[PDB]
């Protein structure tokens, strides 16, 4: 069930924070004015777009370097300052034309619990709490800002061709 | 015994370096100007405060990435300068009418141990000198910045639900 | 948080190959853990019923001189058995493992349990990794747990 | 801080189960007698600095206080910890300061919140190891009370 | 690993600190019973099992179904024969070891294992490290694996 | 063999994310403006040029600190925004043969130019396609000190 | 005899890099501009210029934040830029009118070893070579950016009185 | 400089009661690692001279039986290191430890090849340039000589 769930993946929606990032906040005077990225995820990111899935980001946090990253790597549906998760989720359904079982979401947060529920393929990182692993249909071994995307990326690549 | 102790607090004061930080200073040539905090315990600080425990801070330290962090997250209550904690501690106790059983303490080193000698819900994070773990009644499974302060908000929000 | 799960537990099972025994075969002078027996008293007493899933149809004497209620020897269909004899929700029970075969059960109950050594796959599962390797006492650390919350 | 506990250090209270042993027993189709050698070596050792030995274990164990009361130890308790810690406290006119123990249970956490020199075994579960100022490198039965001797030894 | 795993056909083992412990018991043998079902779920799954060693355990073992066992050398000589034999590639075989003599058979093979308690020098060229640590299951492990991964 | 590969040796290339760091990368709003080094790497750059052995790096990822840190090592050929392409431009430059010279690398686009390679290095972390095209894999994961280590058995074996 | 070294102690020398900090360097454009130190490593300072003991600092490495944060901690003897480390030590013993048996270092490299071949009182720290852990008198449970240096002012602090 | 320490190396000395052993006593069974064994024949084949000191019947029968004859009983281990030093004419450099306990210490301080088991009380791994990844009776011994084997080239 796994493989059928993978093979159906359009879209994969990412969290940013605890995900991409290993929970850390990097703060000067004036906010969040560093935020430390994995570089597997990079290339997991440009693999995953090589095979046809568009790639959407929700964070309820905002940050400069964040969407100068986003951008850098193609990405697309960017979602930051909101933690209505939920209302943006079904945005990206409405505007994608997209059922809920061709959407994936990577995790780690009590706040994405709820979309993790309807959608086909939810992932949990391995640091993220006990309440999304249980509603994760694969949970990494890799923890967020380790290459947990890139993770997710291979993992896609074998079943999809599989 | 615990189930009691939190159900009578309305107020948690806590320290920064050590609790909210893994402990490190990121020095710049103009001093500590890049300050590095946990998404988890801004997530934990925003329950508390939903559940009416007023937050506050008492650091000898102070830093603009720091007053920038805590006004963000609605951290209004903070003495930042070099005082001995009793003093404030007894300023905050005036301020709001309450008492020692009314108050909560998470610390780290020696210079919180008359006040966590005092308060109704002492905690100490992990990593917290064996001095200041004697005199705690929780300590947290998580070091500073690893998320020890949304543990201290879960274990409250079980504690005063049941 | 382990508070609110421990809290629902009512029915706890569990595998033991590699959960209560470290899978050694003296040869037969082979013998067990008694952490893990007064792990077993302690959880009938907290009026939590007890079962059993095990992989090879074997040492249920063990179990059964123990006390221990529910056994099946020699799996999702046989876990909504004990599911309906005791008229319970998932959320009510645990389920202690170090096997593959248990990952889909540990999905779905409230208290899943991995032991130490236990394979990556079965830990990620679990709510709850014990510090011992099985054999070397994990149910009393468990009950011990369950107590303490 | 580890030194200035160990310096007060008079009386060391043990458990059994999980710090001489783990847990394990050995049938004959009979009994196979398990102890640790170093064990013994570390009960001497702890003698020879003038550190009374204490056991407080809700399990009885034939086999072990046998071997205990043999290599010296008197003060044995079998079958309600802090009420036993108050008594040995007591009768030996110690402070809180003075006493180390050496658990691997949540039953005895109440008494290593109020001991001097609180230990811990590796694999004990973390609620028992936060509690403790110093924890074992080795397990439960490999020879934990004599690392705790060890470990002494060299603070002094 | 994925993808190793399913070009899976043969399997070869170390016995001494793999299957065992390395205890000796002195007319005592220990053998873990974890072991037998990841023997029994290898055959199942149509992967041939062998074992290359430098001795009580063989008997247990062939009863068990175990084909290929060569004991007493110090081992690519033997995995060559064995590769002869089964007319197999390099990447349809396993290699389950944790002395530094298994390195080179194990820099050949396409899923290479080691115990947890091995040599660094052993664990750097396995592409999986087992939880185990050897007489406690650590081929159950291996097997457990190679049936999540594939299905 | 290991020992007579070493002796061939003459120049080191390296990959630097994930080798020379332990794969994070650093952003403010115009992009990756701090890289986190390792001191003992450094130590590692300094003995191996004291052994007489070039350094080279083929990076897919260019950065101004990581420009900075690298000529202040005193590295002088330097590829960033790339492989095979530039391996043969190095050979060639130098007038080197394949088994003359090294190679540490972490991902899978450097599997290419490692097969050619006389030196092939993987660090601890490095992907097992990429560990097992190398004759010698580190002990420290990359950011741990790996180049310090590569010089140490430089060293024994020469 | 660990007190009747520590008991000695007038001065205590230290490397930065791998005993204050954890060995890794923050660049950018302009060199290393960030450098992360322990906070725990602060009050150890305080605690021995109140014991009475004289700081020195030798350094290999150069950057404008490591100047900052020794001046701010109040770091009397700060040299910096120079791998000339017994040249140094003696000018520190000199300028102190000191005994080798008065100075303690703690140090981290191969370069330390001659330096703590000579003083009363030599550290390492515990990711140290075995080189430089040979040496020492006493090796820390505490790696460099981990409080190493509180450890040793507690150690002191205890074997003192 | 770990390989620099190896190749230098003529003479290993170690604990046996949790370097060989676990330290437990099956009381009514004697046990040995088999790898241990192996280990003791690789290092001998290597020119590397064994040596113990204790302070214990059962295992010696078993280690004079496979060669190691330098047995010392009934130990305070850095005087019969001096006589060790003294009988085989080598310096701390030609010398490998491998220690448990902190009696250990201070002749681990002074030889070249300082060995730590994964269990021993952090005192003892801070002074050691190796800590083996078996713990006590699991083949440690065997995992110290197929380093040294590895290390050699």
């Amino acid at each position: 069930a796994l493989r059928d769930r993978v093979k159906k993946l359009k879209l994969l929606i990412m969290d940013i924070d605890g995900v991409l990032t290993d929970g850390k906040l990097y703060y000067t005077e004036h906010g969040e004015t560093i935020k430390v990225f994995n570089v597997l995820d990079g290339i997991g990111i440009k693999l995953l777009q090589k095979m046809g899935i568009t790639l959407a980001v929700i964070s309820g946090r905002d940050s400069a370097p964040l969407i100068t990253r986003l951008k850098e790597l193609g990405v697309e549906e960017i979602y930051t300052g909101s933690y209505k998760k939920l209302e943006i989720y079904e945005k990206i359904k409405e505007k994608y034309s997209l059922k809920d079982e061709e959407i994936g979401f990577i995790g780690d947060d009590v706040v994405d619990i709820e979309v993790m529920k309807k959608v086909g393929f939810p992932v949990a990182v391995r640091n993220a709490v006990e309440e999304v692993r249980k509603v994760a249909v694969y949970i990494t071994q890799r923890n967020g800002g380790e290459g947990a995307l890139r993770e997710v990326a291979e993992l896609i690549h074998f079943l999809k061709n599989d």
